[PDB]
């Protein structure tokens, strides 16, 4: 992706967004309990801890496009993914206002809390003053949606969030994308099925991890991943994404039943046009993380590249012993023969994708299910029940995130899902864990879960 027109929003009449300079994050009552080195993301110019300028830090993911054709590679690895896909019987049908707006199975109901986006972000105009949980009411939504229209600008927000201290002082802090609601809604009801579908099966099928429950979905991974694991990463995925591979999901939906017309919000993703605080701007390609199904649209087109990259490669590949799952970015990958992953990574390159080994490894190493991670967990089959896989946070990341809080009156939910995630590094690490945040008298006001308790409810959920 690459920006390619940036001005001042007043002169084009667009009001400035005003967004927050300061992080929600403060040091939560277990800061000095335990280690860390994280801390909050840079949020805006002037702050002291930068040693790079923000701006440029922070649209430097967009790091331009290639502009190819479709190329033969690609048309292989799009039919294949979609002979996998027709398996599921997608529905292409739009999904009724009420399913896709306030929930359904395998559609989560439109999150009340995020930015409602333009224009209401500049009227003051809430999600909830237009929606509501309790009345489902589509009403002011309808009146909302015909008076605004579609294909709105999207608004730009930098994250709030916890980065590593080179990620602060390069001022390298993540952007998100909010979709005006009523383009929210629009997708919802356009791709929702699909969506749902997705979420119903992660897989090798889908080849997505989207919506995925790690406590129940890794027992499963190394069943379908049966042969040599394939793993790299990716560095700034979403913004390096070049127009070509948006057309190669237009084609793979439309192989799907989608009309031309229905993947026009396709183009929506990759040509967009963003406010951010007082400037506006166009880009031309890249994943405008944030928008409806971008982690969904991440991980479909995740499947296409990687397939494309073993065809071009690997002339005599046989993709139907390839399986791979991603979740946007992320992929975790199998094949019955060894496979260089530099070579893929190399090819990459020449499409517009920065590839570099597994987990900022130096060299392109021997993935094995011991050094293998997915969604920043290991995996760790079960001593007693080897069939059974444990989803492993490291403790050092359980650790950054305790020591911060964007509101202490959710610390009894804050430590209850960490608990979730630290049992699976095993008792003894449990039971230190619980130690230290005993060790503050907030800890001891916690109902924090057994051990045991978490052992067996894991168990038994099988």
């Amino acid at each position: 992706g690459e920006i390619e027109f940036i001005e001042s929003s007043k002169d084009a009449g667009f009001p400035v967004i005003n967004t927050p300079s300061k992080t929600k994050l403060e040091p939560s009552v277990f800061h000095q309990v335990f280690e860390g080195n994280k801390e909050p993301a840079v949020l805006r110019s002037g702050d002291p801890r930068l040693k790079a300028n923000f701006e440029e830090a922070i649209f430097s993911k967009y790091i331009g496009n290639v502009n190819t054709h479709v190329d033969e590679y690609m048309l292989e690895a799009v039919d294949h993914y979609a002979g996998q896909l027709a398996t599921l019987d997608i529905s292409t049908e739009p999904m009724k206002l009420e399913d896709a707006v306030y929930g359904t199975e395998g559609l989560e109901a439109l999150d009340l809390t995020t930015s409602a986006g333009y224009p209401y972000v500049a009227l003051g105009i809430k999600k909830r003053d237009i929606l509501s949980k309790k009345t489902k009411d589509l009403t002011k939504l309808k009146e909302c949606m015909d008076k605004y229209g579609l294909n709105l600008p999207m608004v730009t927000y930098v994250k709030d969030e916890l980065r590593s201290i080179e990620k602060v002082a390069k001022g390298k802090s993540r952007l998100i994308e909010a979709s005006s609601l009523n383009d929210s809604v629009a997708m919802r009801q356009t791709f929702g099925n699909l969506y749902k579908t997705f979420h119903l099966n992660p897989g090798v099928v889908t080849g997505s991890a989207v919506g995925c429950d790690p406590d129940l979905f890794w027992s499963k991974i190394p069943v379908m991943l049966d042969g040599h694991l394939i793993a790299l990463d990716y560095s700034g995925y979403d913004a390096s994404l070049s127009p070509v591979w948006f057309a190669c999901l237009k084609m793979i939906l439309e192989k799907l039943g989608y009309t031309h017309k229905e993947t026009n919000y396709i183009d929506y993703l990759c040509n967009s046009h963003h406010l951010y605080r007082d400037k506006h701007y166009f880009v031309r390609g890249g994943m405008p993380s944030g928008c409806s199904g971008t982690s969904i649209f991440n991980s479909m087109i995740n499947n296409i590249i990687i397939r494309t990259l073993m065809l071009k490669v690997y002339k005599g590949i046989d993709l139907d012993q390839f399986r791979m799952i991603a979740y946007g970015d992320d992929v975790i990958a199998s094949y019955p023969w060894p496979i260089d992953a530099s070579l893929l990574a190399e090819a990459g390159k020449g499409y517009g994708l920065i590839m570099t080994p597994a987990d900022k490894g130096e060299c392109f190493n021997e993935v094995t299910w011991t050094n293998v991670t997915f969604l920043k967990r290991y995996f760790r089959a079960d001593e007693q029940y080897p069939f059974l896989v444990h989803p492993v946070m490291p403790m050092k990341d359980i650790h950054e995130s305790i020591r911060w809080t964007k509101d202490p009156k959710n610390t009894q939910d804050h430590v209850r899902s960490l608990c979730l995630l630290a049992w699976h590094n095993g008792e003894h690490e449990y039971e230190e864990f619980i130690r230290k945040i005993r060790s503050v008298p907030v800890g001891r006001c916690l109902t924090l879960p057994a051990f045991s308790t978490l052992r067996r409810k894991w168990l038994d959920s099988f």
